[PDB]
């Protein structure tokens, strides 16, 4: 394939019991490549991430009612699969796609995933160029001065990791059309 | 120009000098703040401090700290200071909340990801100034490299020095992705 092109992007999402990484643990994983102009060349290996229901009966009431109503809580229970595996084969799918210290760490306020991926999956992390692209940053921009490309913007729930991932990456093709001036 | 003052829409832009890149064991040096409006113009510019650190920890900081934060002098500025980081903590909230409120903001700078670990880790009550997001201009910066490289050229560089004008620098660098790579 014309994978390992240098400008290829890594995008990701995970779920988390919480806000602070100091205490909370990571849930759910998943990765989804694009070339530079956002068409998506590979959806990742997803993974639910194992943990004992001491963890998953006490999180905040947020992550409850949320991670209850989706069914991952109940998905985390099911799956036996370590944090050393989903590590492993989340940079293993990453390796092949792009190369080393070339795509910053993309999503929607991907700063704080980084948080739990530089704690928990230090190796995952380094593949990674120190920047990230935070489609965040481009909505607060927007919403100053052009409020209204939010309208074109699709804001369809929560749900997987993985459909998040799709909605950050299709919310700044919108910017792409109508926001930047390429 | 205190006339736009308390805007909702007020942008809090910073930046920080550390010891290193690691907040499990790296500490502040410096913190500077500027206030702009939505449209980047500089409201105020806010009081900079070199925190106080003992010769332990100015000392034994990673080789390229000891290289540049000596030649700029700031480790000197660290020395010279007795300005402890609660101070400065408290200084800085209470000039943010002069002009801006509370949840409003993003964190806004190059990686300012990075910035916002140490703040978090080190001065959580100024964090909880600002709006969970962030606002990086280096985002912009990656996108720009992919979709429109030509913009860069006209983007300034220069020198850090001052945590001001690395600050200054950051704006700048908006302002022109502002007229050259944005619709708006
Ligand atoms: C919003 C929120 C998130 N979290 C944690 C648990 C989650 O695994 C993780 C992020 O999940 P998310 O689905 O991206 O959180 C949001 C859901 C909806 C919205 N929104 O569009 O109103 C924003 C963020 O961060 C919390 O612990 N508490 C919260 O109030
Ligand atoms: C409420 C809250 C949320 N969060 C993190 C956890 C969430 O995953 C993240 C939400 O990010 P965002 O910039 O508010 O919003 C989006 C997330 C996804 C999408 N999208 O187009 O798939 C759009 C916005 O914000 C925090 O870190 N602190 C908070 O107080
Ligand atoms: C670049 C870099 C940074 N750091 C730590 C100590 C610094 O105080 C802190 C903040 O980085 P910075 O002082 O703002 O340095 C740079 C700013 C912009 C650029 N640039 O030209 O993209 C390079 C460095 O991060 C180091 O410890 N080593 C480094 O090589
Ligand atoms: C090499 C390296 C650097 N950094 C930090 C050091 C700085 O604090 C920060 C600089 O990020 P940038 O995206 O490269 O910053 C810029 C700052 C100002 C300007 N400018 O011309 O206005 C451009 C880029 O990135 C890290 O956090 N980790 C690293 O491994």
């Amino acid at each position: 394939h014309m994978a390992g092109n240098d400008s290829n992007l890594i995008w990701l999402d995970l779920e988390m019991t919480g806000l602070e990484p100091v205490e909370d643990v990571i849930l759910e994983i998943a990765i989804i490549i694009t070339d530079s102009e956002l068409n998506i060349l590979a959806q990742g290996p997803i993974f639910a991430i194992s943990q004992t229901d001491d963890v998953l009966d006490n999180m905040n009431p947020w992550c409850i009612e949320h991670h209850g109503k989706s069914g991952l809580t109940q998905r985390c229970r099911d799956s036996e699969v370590s944090l050393a595996h989903a590590t492993k084969e989340s940079l293993a799918f990453v390796q092949e796609w792009v190369p080393q210290g070339k795509s910053p760490m993309c999503g929607n306020s991907i700063g704080q995933d980084r948080r739990f991926i530089n704690k928990y999956m230090p190796d995952f992390e380094d593949h990674f160029h120190y920047r990230n692209l935070d489609v965040s940053t481009i909505k607060e921009l927007a919403k100053r001065w052009k409020p209204e490309v939010l309208e074109s913007v699709v804001k369809t729930g929560a749900h997987l990791a993985l459909d998040a991932i799709k909605e950050s990456i299709a919310e700044l093709k919108v910017y792409r059309e109508l926001f930047f001036k390429l």
